[PDB]
């Protein structure tokens, strides 16, 4: 089992940063859209649906740092839950070698931060754990975090 970010470099488990460009100025009650399916995406590294991987996002998945404040979904492969996540969620099947971009998108709405910035550029917005079980043996399990860092500051001058 492997992912990539922007079509890079396998990635077998750990923790990778995964930059987003983020609608710059927005008005209260505006939310943030982050569509992460554009960014990862991960495959079955021998095909055919055989050893078939299993994956989910894991419970405790959360905003970083002033963001926590913020309130959030997350949509995960036809599911929405609230984030940060409370439980884990449903396990989406990947079997094929060709990439199946991850069905994953992350709706901020921030709160108590109109009138200023809301989103810092360079700075880790969300942190999501997502996690790896195959089929045969062990399922050899892994884990992987990754880490939403957005490319430019957002803000909200109104209100
Ligand atoms: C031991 C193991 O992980 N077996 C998993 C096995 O892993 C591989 C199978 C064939 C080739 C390779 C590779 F190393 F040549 F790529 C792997 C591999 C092995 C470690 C890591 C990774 N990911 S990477 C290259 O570090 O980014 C891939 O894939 C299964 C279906 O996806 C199942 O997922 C199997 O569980």
């Amino acid at each position: 089992f492997s992912c990539n970010v922007d079509g890079g470099s396998s990635i077998g488990a750990g923790t990778t940063s995964v930059y987003v460009n983020l609608d710059p100025v927005i008005q209260p009650g505006q939310n943030l859209v982050v569509d992460l399916s554009q960014h990862i995406s991960c495959w079955n590294d021998y095909g055919g649906w055989y050893d078939t991987d299993h994956i989910n996002l894991v419970q405790g998945s959360a905003f970083a740092g002033s963001l926590q404040s913020y309130k959030g979904s997350l949509y995960w492969n036809n599911v929405t839950y609230p984030f940060p996540l409370t439980t884990n969620t449903n396990v989406l099947d990947i079997g094929d070698k060709t990439p199946m971009p991850l069905p994953l998108k992350l709706y901020i709405t921030p709160v108590g931060a109109a009138g200023g910035v809301v989103i810092k550029a360079g700075e880790v917005i969300a942190r999501i754990h997502m996690y790896k079980i195959a089929t045969l043996g062990s399922g050899n399990p892994r884990n992987f975090t990754w880490n939403i860092i957005s490319n430019n500051s957002v803000v909200m001058p109104t209100g």
